[PDB]
């Protein structure tokens, strides 16, 4: 053995940043062994113990230890505010309980700019057409980008992770792919981008032909 | 112990593509033991033995193993045109010979299309201004982008990974940000490719005010 180790992770973007999703943190711990196998977790939102948590059940490893979880649900305005999640763990064979802390990236925000292009002229001539949402200037990275057409989801996209820029911003793009028809015949289609510096936290950019 | 390992590794994609640069192939050898640890490289390029490759000193590492490395220059027309080399491993703890072949990407190769972009609006009002270099349709995924303006390099771009289309090919953007000055005074800059299925290996794209 050696001792149990802890590791901390934030919720995921897009959970962060839509309502009807659940931004969790996540509190792992490794290498807990089958003489001390009991881990107590304790939990704090800037200093205050929430009792909200929820342990998942041990699961046993592939190398004879165990893997515990700890999962605390966040409020989504907490996080977008700055508080800091403590987790306390706390097992047998650890000469001190382990402390980790997480919280949103700390930097300035800054909103991204958003443009849409139309196909380049070589796609004319094709079956298909790609549209491009350039999303840039943004911090923190966290972001999320889709496309969207009379209110559906396209699904047919791919869009570049954050990339960091010289001056400290990310940047990405957004390609979507449709049927050169659908392009032709006047449909809409727009960039949905949800970034914390957003003016509501959302914006859209519209195009046709 | 356990018998020792073998990783064959490809040149890098702006090696093959440039004339005054060295592609090389490279044969790993992990987990060579302090009792065996003469290590017998064999190399044929499509089945033909070559006898130049370059066996680096071995290299003790922090687990008591051995780390021992062979490397073959490949000619820049040969890895092109889908030569295979391979690497055969021969090690008193090894059962038998190991061997490993590599070659470039097989797939049909498949023509850049690239396109440059001005400055987004925004930008105008700013000391600092981005031009964009849209690359897409490529197969396979190596290739080089640069930019240059006056015959020298310009050194603050970024360019992200290719992406993989759902098409099988695949696409990327660079960016090179410079001073607005620049820009308004009318230098004309260009977005360098170089990739195996353009006319001559390569391709400029040029923009100005
Ligand atoms: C016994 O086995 C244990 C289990 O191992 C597995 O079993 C076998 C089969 C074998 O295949 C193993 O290889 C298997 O993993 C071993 O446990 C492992 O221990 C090691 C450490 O010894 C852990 O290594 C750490 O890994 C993290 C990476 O975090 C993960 O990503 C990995 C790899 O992709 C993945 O395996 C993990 O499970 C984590 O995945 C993430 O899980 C979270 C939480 O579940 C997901 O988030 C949640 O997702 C939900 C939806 O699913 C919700 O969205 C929710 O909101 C959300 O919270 C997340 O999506 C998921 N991510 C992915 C990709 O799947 C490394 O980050 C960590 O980093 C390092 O820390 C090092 C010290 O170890 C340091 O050297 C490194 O540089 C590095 O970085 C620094 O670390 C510091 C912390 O010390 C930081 O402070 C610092 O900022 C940072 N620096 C910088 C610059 O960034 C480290 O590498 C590994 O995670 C364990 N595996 C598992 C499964 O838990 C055990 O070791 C072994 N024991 C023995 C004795 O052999
Ligand atoms: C004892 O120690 C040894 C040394 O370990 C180090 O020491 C300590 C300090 C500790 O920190 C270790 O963690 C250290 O690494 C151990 O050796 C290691 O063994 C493991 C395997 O057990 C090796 O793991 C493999 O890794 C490759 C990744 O290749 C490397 O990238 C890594 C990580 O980034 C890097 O460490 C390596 O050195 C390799 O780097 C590349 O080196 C090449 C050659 O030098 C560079 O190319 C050259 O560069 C030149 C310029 O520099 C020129 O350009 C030249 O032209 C060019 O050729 C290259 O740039 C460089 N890349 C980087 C990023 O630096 C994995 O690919 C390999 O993959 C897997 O294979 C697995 C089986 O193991 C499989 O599970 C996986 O899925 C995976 O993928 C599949 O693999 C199949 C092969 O089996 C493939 O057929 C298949 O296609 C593929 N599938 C798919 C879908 O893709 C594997 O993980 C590791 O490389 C060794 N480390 C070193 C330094 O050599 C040793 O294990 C340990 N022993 C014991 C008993 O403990």
């Amino acid at each position: 053995l050696g001792g149990p180790s802890v590791f901390l992770f934030p919720p995921k973007p897009k959970d962060t940043l839509m309502i009807s999703r659940t931004p969790e943190v996540t509190c792992v711990v490794v290498d807990v062994s089958h003489e001390d196998p009991e881990v107590k977790f304790n939990w704090y939102v800037d200093g205050v113990e929430v009792h909200n948590a929820k342990t998942k059940p041990r699961e046993e490893q592939y190398n004879s230890t165990y893997r515990v979880v700890s999962v605390l649900t966040v409020l989504h305005q907490d996080w977008l505010n700055g508080k800091e999640y403590k987790c306390k763990v706390s097992n047998k064979a650890l000469p001190a309980p382990i402390e980790k802390t997480i919280s949103k990236a700390k930097g300035q925000p800054r909103e991204p700019q958003v443009y849409t292009l139309p196909p380049c002229r070589d796609e004319l001539t094709k079956n298909q057409v790609s549209l491009w949402c350039l999303v840039k200037g943004f911090y923190p990275s966290d972001i999320a980008v889709e496309w969207e057409s009379n209110g559906q989801p396209e699904n047919n996209y791919k869009t570049t992770p954050p990339v960091l820029d010289s001056d400290g911003s990310f940047f990405l793009y957004s390609k979507l792919t449709v049927d050169k028809s659908r392009w032709q015949q006047g449909n809409v289609f727009s960039c949905s981008v949800m970034h914390e510096a957003l003016h509501n936290h959302y914006t859209q950019k519209s195009l046709s032909l």
